[PDB]
């Protein structure tokens, strides 16, 4: 019937003035629009076919032709960004936020995927859909007492979609949009279906990824709870972004990282900081790092959860970025933290990791280690016992470390290095 046609009989088809010689026509182009060998979209495009397609998505009385030229468009949408263009400069968007009430139902998902598709592209066209008013007659899809009488596809679609709605950066999405949005997406994040909570939790990282005022809104929904309970889920796509999220929230304030320890966070850490996945592994080390730039009470908390010594193992042995992450939660923990804190970690085990880590061939990791170093002579000055701390370091080779950076490419460490073997070592 429909399947093979060449664009030139697609072309054809279309042209006639016949509503099924056209409808059949555009199935035709959807089937070719979706096989999987190379789709031929941008033959399609040069065509002409896409304002064809968006007028028919107009057609109330063929609802067939509208699910099949909204399936195309669609296709087509989620190509490349140029391709996304063409979609949206035929008039797509506001036909599509017309389809959102289709009392077809499989008219209105595909509708809700195409603008989940341009939405995503970027933040222009994000901000283009908002302004045409896609969020009201999205969030009024959600409109029901139990997500669970809905079905489960549509539900994963409208989900995604909305993440979309919240996804990029400069600028973020409108305040107001996310005001909007943001009690659906937390509905949504107590949902069970592992694809929704993923896609929820994708949101909320979106959200949190900007300064403080954007972390706040979120952190006020009362959502801190819910990521750390889905951050301790046993699907890694759900606890990807859970962390994420995480991460994000405790780039904020003092007060808004409490609330992420207030909820229990630090207690799937051991897992998080041993996991066998490096993303994750990595993440929760950087996660970590925000943590100990914090208060002195919070790094106690740090210390009473146990996992001081967590982070001596991802410093002693780890991908070099995650190692690079633990570095620095070791340098501001020894910034901020009191000259008991600090011998507390000097007792773990702290000192040889960090000096093997002098080894590396990136400058960052050594001034951050360099830096921490001073930070642990600073709390020996105060104890007198710079040079018990001296012999530990020359003992585990980490003498021979320092001043072979004295002749050392960059300046700053030269410098750095210099004053410690001046200031402590004979
Ligand atoms: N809730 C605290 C927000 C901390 C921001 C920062 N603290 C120093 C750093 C935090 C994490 C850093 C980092 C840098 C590179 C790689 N990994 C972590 S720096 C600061 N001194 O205002
Ligand atoms: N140099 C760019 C501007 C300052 C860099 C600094 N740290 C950057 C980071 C490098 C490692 C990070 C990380 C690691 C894993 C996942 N997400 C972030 S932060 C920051 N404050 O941003």
């Amino acid at each position: 019937g429909t399947v093979n046609w060449s664009v030139e009989d697609i072309v054809k088809g279309i042209n006639s003035n016949n509503l099924e010689s056209q409808l059949q026509a555009t199935q035709a182009a959807r089937k070719l629009l979706s096989r999987e060998k190379q789709p031929p979209i941008d033959n399609i495009i040069r065509a002409g076919l896409i304002p064809k397609f968006v007028s028919f998505l107009g057609k109330t009385d063929c609802s067939p032709i509208q699910f099949e030229s909204a399936w195309a468009l669609t296709n087509i949408a989620s190509g490349t960004s140029e391709q996304t263009k063409a979609v949206v400069d035929g008039g797509a968007i506001p036909a599509f936020i017309s389809l959102l009430a289709s009392p077809h139902a499989h008219i209105s998902e595909q509708a809700v995927w195409a603008l989940g598709n341009i939405a995503g592209d970027g933040s222009a066209f994000r901000d283009l859909v908002i302004k045409h008013g896609a969020i009201d007659p999205l969030l009024a899809l959600l409109a029901v007492p139990d997500l669970s009488t809905l079905a489960c596809g549509y539900l994963r679609n409208l989900t995604w979609t909305l993440s979309n709605l919240c996804r990029n950066k400069n600028p973020a999405p409108p305040l107001d949009a996310v005001e909007q949005i943001l009690p659906t997406l937390v509905r949504l994040l107590h949902h069970n279906d592992p694809e929704v909570l993923a896609d929820s939790c994708w949101a909320i990282s979106y959200l949190t990824d900007g300064p403080n005022e954007r972390i706040e809104m979120v952190v006020k929904k009362g959502v801190v709870p819910q990521l750390v309970k889905l951050l301790g889920a046993t699907e890694l796509p759900i606890v990807t972004p859970a962390l994420r999220a995480i991460g994000n929230i405790v780039t904020g304030t003092d007060e808004q990282t409490q609330k992420v320890i207030d909820a229990g966070a630090l207690a799937v850490f051991p897992s998080l900081l041993t996991n066998p996945k490096t993303n994750i592994q990595k993440e929760a080390t950087w996660t970590m790092s925000n943590i100990t730039a914090g208060r002195q009470d919070q790094i106690q908390q740090v210390v009473n959860h146990g996992l001081v010594p967590f982070l001596v193992g991802v410093l002693s042995k780890a991908d070099f970025k995650t190692q690079k992450e633990a570095a620095w939660a070791i340098t501001n923990y020894t910034s901020g933290g009191t000259v008991e804190q600090i011998v507390y970690l000097v007792h773990c085990g702290i000192i040889e990791p960090l000096m093997n880590l002098l080894s590396a061939k990136d400058t960052k990791i050594i001034q951050v280690i360099l830096d921490a170093i001073s930070n642990i002579f600073q709390a020996a000055e105060k104890l007198g016992e710079t040079e018990k701390l001296s012999i530990m370091i020359e003992e585990c080779g980490g003498l021979d470390k320092i001043e072979a950076l004295q002749r050392h490419e960059n300046e700053s460490v030269y410098k750095a290095s210099l004053n410690l073997i001046e200031k402590y070592f004979s």
